[PDB]
């Protein structure tokens, strides 16, 4: 009936594409994210409410205000930018080891799949190390926002941890 | 009056086909199951409520939210599918263990029987260690979805284990 | 006025025949009863409500939620079935240790007279150890599903336990 | 009323095997027994709760934890091997010299007599020396697990000793 | 209904994978222990309080703080790593002697049996000098945790030497 | 309701084996022994405190710390060992001159009979000079500590010299 | 649920770039530490109270006013610096003297680990002569605050000696 989600990343990701995509359908153009976005989809009668955030280094210090209440968690990861991919293992764990999003789902959007430089979902699987995730749910999809493809098997997923 | 079950397995063995073969009489096509399908069929003045799930091995870990409050279970098993027979038998030997499935019916749909190298459902039987089961009723009954035989035989058992 | 049956016995006896004998005065044709027929057939002013059920191995151990508020049990055995008469006693023996069953009436369908290889009413009554019987009034009727014959001599003995 | 039973023998006697056929009336196919089963059967307005346990070196040790608040013992003895039956004797005459089992009625199941090379119950109370018993009172019963033959006629007798 | 464990043993034997086995169903990636970890499993309506430590020579030192109120003790051994059995024994004969372990139940997990050279449990009993063990009760199985053999037979042991 | 006991002996006797297959049942794996172990062991309603001490020239000028409070006495002699029945001759003489065990029951355990070269314990009466005492009663025991046979028939004995 | 710690070392270290890297997530900026800084930290379910302080020679004297009610110490040292390891030794070697600090748990940061010339956790170990600490736990783990390697690993063996 109800579903409070926290999509973050990196710069550069796809979050605000993500989002603009689930909620409007088609694919916006798109400014760096200073402040957030929140926007609320509804899908198999559930009405997710996501709050989209800025990924520059000055605001990834600025996401622990919105960890609480917080019940499910979406990584979104670009896959073209293979030299970012240990920053993004940093954040990751770092925010892993966070006590209120201790019951959080965890789901991750390889984004930037439609790129020929792209990298597998099993090669993301290995170096972000999520087979090291024990005291949580996880899933990992494949995604290309301007697309669409991947988007709503994600929340699909989401919906197993209802309640 | 009403029953409440869960059908599961491993991943390709027939149960969203089982469930919407059930409910609207016909063969769908199909996608992964990533998240879940609900839908309720009628029979012998009988509601069933049947909670179709994933079976790829990072959903495989999501099935516990739906052990509460379920009175029968329908494990699928593809008899094609002769090299993951133990991968099967893990997954039923540790699901039989939890507590919140302690009175549980157990049905198991050997699938796929219209396919020349099927396994016999005693066979099945056997390879499953069905006979090994005795804090739990259970039933073994073999099915074609594609074609619906043995699966109004299934719903007939359940009813046997009513209230 | 009211009264509860509950028709029971090995594969192959008659049960399903012997019901809609009553019920319906046709023989039908039959497939393997996995789960529970039931019907209320009129005589002799009185209603009974019988419960036929399966006789396979596996919904053998079933039989014991029908056991409670059971007024009277019709065992089905075949005559021709001289091979599994000492299994049929097994059965009998074990259900007549019931508690649930205490004070219920026993009658005896020895089906399948019509056959030439057909055992008498004595030879059964020998075999099944039913002078043994102390605890409960019994009865033994040589029957013909496909007839009819000795049918409504059976609901005829079980109006003299009514109340 | 109630009544509380410790089943106990060697390994391979019929232990689990005798329990389950009292319980459900089928053969269950058998795990050795690393822990202890418990299960309660009622018979003759009496509820007897029987604790099932393993016959392995490891776990004969373990038997102890058990005695206590025990109203009566079954020991189940392979008629078929005849090279343990001085084990079997030994463990019996320490268990018998305990303290927590000093007023436990005793009754020895002779089980595997539908074997060809079984030996019979009196020559099983002769190696036993179970005449050589005097401040208990004693039974034994020879019995086939496999067809229950032998199983109602102990806890016929375990009745005897109720409160 | 309650029961605490503590799991120890060399690095490199198995200690994590065995919980996370255990508690999730899937064999998780692994870091080395410096701290320590904790988890609840529930069997057979009992709920077991795991606690896997850290083997290393520098944690093998801070075994100590968690010696009090436990239960039950489970020392997994690497059965490949045969130039090690020796360190193994002179740790598990130091820990016998502690007056905190005074009561604790032992099990024994010989761990990677999967391997072509791994030792029997009986090379490892004579190994370990288990048959020493007079003021304790003991067992030991043999496993492969990423498979689960032989996991849910010691916890099912550990049972036997419940309250 | 309770009684001490000093077990004491040359060394390779067979104290420590006679111990705790009375306590445990079973047959341990020995070291020598250097200190002394005490075990509790219950028959007949009596609680016998045996204390087993070392063998070995050092340790048995340490036997006279236990002599104290000393209801009764086992001396064990090992039966094969025909070359130091002279020097056990000397020990029980000397252990019989002393006044702290002057109303001391005298047992022995004339352990080894399994052996094919084994003494009887007629040979072992007169080696020994047991028909000598006179201050004391006495009384000797053939026995097989790996069998048991023998060993309750001593705590059998030791029970007419109770209080 | 709490725990305070207090880190420690010469000038030039990594104390205040690791505290505000456990803290914040970032790499500060950093001015020499003439007084003190202290935050909390939570992991674990824990919430660690670190006290950085300044490592300078007029400030070193001053680190007795907090030795009182630690219950953890962090020295830090400086791994390229291989200059000054001889100071270190005689500070670290100073304070596992006194009094106060006399269960403190120990660990010893070697940081700048990503340096070149940087030494190994071994080489530090032999030179600040870890292996004589006898009336104290201690570790000693390779960090680079830079890129938070390391100190996640910390303070979880930290957590060891809770409470
Ligand atoms: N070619 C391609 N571009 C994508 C894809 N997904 C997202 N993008 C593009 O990549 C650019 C960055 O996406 P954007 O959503 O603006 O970043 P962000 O996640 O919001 O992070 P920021 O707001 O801090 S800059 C955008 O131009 C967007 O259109 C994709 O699948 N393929
Ligand atoms: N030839 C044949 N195909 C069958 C039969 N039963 C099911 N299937 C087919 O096998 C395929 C897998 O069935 P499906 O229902 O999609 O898997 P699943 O049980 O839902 O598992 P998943 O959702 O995690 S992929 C499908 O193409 C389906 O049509 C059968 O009896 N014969
Ligand atoms: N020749 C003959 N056939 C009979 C007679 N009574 C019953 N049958 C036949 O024997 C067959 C078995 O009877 P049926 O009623 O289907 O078994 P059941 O008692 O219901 O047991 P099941 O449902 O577990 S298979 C049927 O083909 C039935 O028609 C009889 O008196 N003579
Ligand atoms: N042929 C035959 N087999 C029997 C009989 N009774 C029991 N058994 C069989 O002998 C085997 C051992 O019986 P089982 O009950 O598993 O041993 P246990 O008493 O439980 O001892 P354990 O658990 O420590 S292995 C089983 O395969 C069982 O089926 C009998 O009367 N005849
Ligand atoms: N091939 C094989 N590997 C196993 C088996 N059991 C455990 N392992 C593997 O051996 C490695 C060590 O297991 P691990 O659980 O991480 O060590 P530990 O007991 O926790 O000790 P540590 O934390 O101080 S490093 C792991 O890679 C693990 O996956 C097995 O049965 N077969
Ligand atoms: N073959 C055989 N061995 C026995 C018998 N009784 C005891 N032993 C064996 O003889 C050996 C010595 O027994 P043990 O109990 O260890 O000596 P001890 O009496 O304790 O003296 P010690 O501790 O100073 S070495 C052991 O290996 C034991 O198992 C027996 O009846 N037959
Ligand atoms: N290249 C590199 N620099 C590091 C590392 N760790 C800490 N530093 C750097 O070394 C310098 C000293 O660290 P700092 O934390 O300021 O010293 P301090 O421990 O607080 O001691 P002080 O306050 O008395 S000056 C800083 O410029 C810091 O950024 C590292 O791992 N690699
Ligand atoms: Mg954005
Ligand atoms: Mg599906
Ligand atoms: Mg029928
Ligand atoms: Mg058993
Ligand atoms: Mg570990
Ligand atoms: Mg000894
Ligand atoms: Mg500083």
């Amino acid at each position: 009936k109800e579903m409070r989600i926290l999509m973050v990343g990196l710069d550069g990701a796809g979050k605000t594409t993500v989002l603009y995509k689930l909620k409007l359908g088609e694919v916006i153009t798109t400014i760096p994210t200073i402040g957030f976005n929140v926007e609320t989809v509804q899908y198999k009668n559930i009405s997710f409410t996501v709050w989209d955030v800025g990924g520059q280094d000055r605001i990834r210090s600025l996401w622990r205000h919105y960890y609480r209440n917080t019940e499910g968690v979406i990584f979104v990861v670009d896959s073209n930018d293979r030299s970012r991919i240990g920053e993004a293992r940093e954040v990751m764990q770092r925010m892993l080891n966070e006590d209120e999003l201790r019951n959080a789902a965890w789901l991750v959007f390889a984004n930037k799949q439609d790129l020929p430089e792209a990298m597998s979902a099993a090669e993301i699987t290995e170096k972000l190390g999520l087979h090291s995730i024990r005291n949580r749910p996880w899933f990992i999809q494949a995604t290309c926002a301007t697309s669409g493809e991947g988007l709503y098997e994600g929340l699909e997923w989401l919906s197993n941890s209802l309640k």
